[PDB]
């Protein structure tokens, strides 16, 4: 009669909450998803030997289409989990789940744990800074998105700063890079010439967070576009101007250079 | 010998990542703060419990004023844990913390919890479309704090959601609830008179995230001002236009007035 909404949070599988571990492992069925995004940090083995319990692995159609007849049927009579990466419900079409769960006459409750949504506080850019929220969607044939650029722009004309997810091919386990991202923005910039975002542009790049060796690096994308910063995920933010204590940080954790301390504040 | 900040979660002590348990469990000195957010479902008793190690509390002072003298000296030849509420970097001043501590000579690691930034997905709205965060503040003497309305005032005309943190007095014991952040901005309403908050607005509240049974509240300001909606930690949302789905979850789980379905687009 209880179906269990749990996060597995954001890199490998000890990024579980105690409280959605031990919930897991008293559940009758456990599901997960990943295809909202990975877990680069572990595999489903051992995400599954944690539990001590199978890993039924569920694709986008199985949740979008048929979610009700996958996993509610079992959550009518038993103790039934679902796990998705990150915090449950940040990605947007998790919430729907809990109506048609309601639909179903069965009862819900959600276990939080990390998302990079809040993990980029390790960047030392202050949280309640950050303003709208965008993705660089890789281009294909004759369609190249650009929203992400205006979401950009927006932002920083405010003062605020924008964190953008990067690209990821689930099914394919293949992940935008923030080197490809800034081409991809340094390429839109010299198309709307809106002044957005260029070499001389301050960009933090925050990769696998949640790992305890995490990649900070902060710098202009003329020094930054080929830098390596090592596996994935990437993420790419763009930060409007700093407080001077989000600029030492910077400069004294994520080895900016002390340029920033007097172009970006 | 190094330092961790680690994050202990929303509501009780079981919101803690497995592996900040794990860490914590083997460090020689564990500090930690209870000033930064409340934890309304636990204690430090049960805490100290899970970790198995005594927990030396500071207070705001102990760690503005005097961090560098109480924990960096041991975490130069032990292995110190710091912990705090929710995500330690996440509406704190603590990332400064890790300034301190490379000075001091002393490594530093993060380790991640669920934070109020994004458990606000269980209210059902979008989390990329919130823009700019804020906190409303008691007023003290002559000093009556109102930033947070033109926060809101901006993100609305964007179309964005506004999330409000609510104040906290931890040595007083007082903890800002939705009704008391509501007559406040309705007071800064009457003075700048900017048609941002008024009795019409419609609000959402989410109080004790992390619990098994948060109360999630949607509706308008004259109807939620005078709702009990529990026991603290609450938080205010001030929801920009919105989008069919998350009108539809505002209805359906947080008990919001059906006519909200019809969006003017
Ligand atoms: N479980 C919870 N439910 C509702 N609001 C919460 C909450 N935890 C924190 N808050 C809100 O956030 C304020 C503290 S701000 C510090 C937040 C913390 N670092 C985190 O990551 O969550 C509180 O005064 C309250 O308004």
């Amino acid at each position: 009669m209880v179906l269990y909404f749990i996060g597995l949070g954001l890199y490998d599988e000890r990024d579980i909450t105690v409280k959605g571990l031990e919930i897991a492992k008293k559940c009758d069925y456990v599901f997960a998803e990943f295809y909202t995004s990975l877990m680069a940090g572990t595999t489903l083995g051992r995400i599954q030997k944690l539990i001590g319990k199978r890993i039924r692995v569920l694709s986008r159609e199985d949740v979008e289409l048929n979610f009700e007849n996958i996993v509610l049927p079992l959550a009518k009579e038993n103790d039934v989990a679902f796990l998705t990466p990150g915090d449950p419900l940040v990605a947007t079409t998790h919430a729907e789940l809990r109506i048609r769960a309601k639909r179903a006459g069965v009862e819900s409750y959600v276990i939080h744990a990390p998302s990079i949504y809040s993990a980029v506080g390790i960047t030392g850019l202050h949280i309640y800074k950050f303003g709208k929220s965008a993705t660089v969607a890789y281009p294909e044939g004759n369609w190249f998105p650009t929203s992400y650029y205006d979401v950009i722009k927006e932002n920083a004309e405010r003062g605020l700063h924008t964190l953008l997810f990067l690209d990821i091919k689930a099914e394919k386990r293949m992940y935008m890079t923030a080197n490809e991202a800034m081409e991809l923005l340094l390429k839109v910039e010299d198309m709307k010439k809106g002044g957005v975002f260029t070499d001389d542009t301050l960009v933090v790049v925050l990769a696998r967070a949640g790992s305890l060796n995490p990649t900070i690096r902060a710098g202009y994308v003329k020094d930054l576009i080929r830098e390596d910063f090592g596996d994935p995920p990437h993420i790419l933010i763009v930060p409007g101007k700093l407080h001077i204590v989000e600029a030492e940080y910077l400069v004294e954790i994520a080895g900016a250079p002390r340029e920033i301390l007097r172009v970006n504040v």
